[PDB]
């Protein structure tokens, strides 16, 4: 009958719809993710459900507990039947649930208020005037801690001990951190998030330098779910249409403010 779809309020992917307080159901929330969400049950002919995660977490295993917690635990446990987010292609996750092709290419960028002397991750790893961070958990905090490049080892040094905390709980903490540190900070985050505050007033930031590396984010399932072939073959053909980058475009410069 009814899919129960988890998901996660980030910008733009599932953000509430200004008026929001006046509607219902599913048709309380717009972004990139709500409008690939209703394309994947028209073309495998369900009806869903979309939910807001409860712990407001993505995905990670408790060192203590080795329990999941964020929508990947909704997916171990049986609490949602699918997760449709910018939930991030890892090794980690894929050991646990079942991920579709990418429906979204990124990497790891960097983030600067306009007029830093930063160009590259080299650049930030050589000086130490401009303090720079990443989000306190997630994909790109395990990326530097676990990296094994010099470059990216240095940045992990220096990050892991630094005071204040260099870290960030929310991306919107990242941004205003860097829109108010003066040139002062860079913050380390996924290239489409970095893409999306460029178009965002007061366009005072800018993603400079190459990704530092190359992943995707994909529609997850549990494991042995017979929703997995449908839901992969629908990412498929969405992407062969052209549809993804037409959804993408549309919720990063056809509704951009700058
Ligand atoms: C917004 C958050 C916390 C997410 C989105 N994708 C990553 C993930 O799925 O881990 C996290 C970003 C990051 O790690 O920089």
């Amino acid at each position: 009958k009814t899919v129960v779809v988890t998901t996660i309020l980030e910008s733009p992917y599932v953000m509430m719809k200004k008026n929001h307080e006046m509607l219902e159901g599913n048709e309380r929330y717009e972004g990139y993710c709500v409008d690939l969400a209703a394309e994947i049950a028209k073309h495998c002919g369900f009806k869903y459900k979309l939910t807001i995660v409860g712990d407001g977490k993505y995905g990670a295993r408790d060192a203590d507990t080795k329990i999941w917690n964020g929508m990947v635990g909704e997916l171990v446990y049986g609490k949602a039947d699918i997760a449709i987010a910018p939930l991030t292609i890892t090794l980690v996750r894929e050991e646990v649930i079942d991920f579709s092709k990418p429906f979204m290419s990124l990497g790891i960028s960097i983030m600067i208020k306009k007029g830093t002397p930063i160009e590259s991750a080299e650049d930030l790893s050589k000086q130490t005037e401009i303090a720079y961070g990443t989000l306190d958990s997630g994909s790109t905090k395990e990326f530097f801690r676990r990296s094994k490049i010099a470059v990216f080892d240095k940045m992990w040094t220096y990050m892991r001990s630094a005071e204040p905390s260099v870290f960030v709980r929310t991306t919107a903490e990242g941004v205003a951190r860097v829109r108010k540190s003066k040139g002062k900070y860079a913050y380390l985050l996924e290239s489409t998030m970095n893409e999306y505050i460029e178009q965002r007033k007061p366009c005072d930031t800018m993603k400079v330098g190459g990704n530092l590396d190359s992943k995707g984010y994909g529609i997850a399932t549990p494991k042995g779910s017979s929703l997995g072939n449908a839901v992969n073959l629908a990412v498929l053909k969405l992407d062969e249409q052209g549809l993804l980058d037409k959804l993408k475009n549309k919720w990063w410069y056809d509704k951009g403010e700058c």
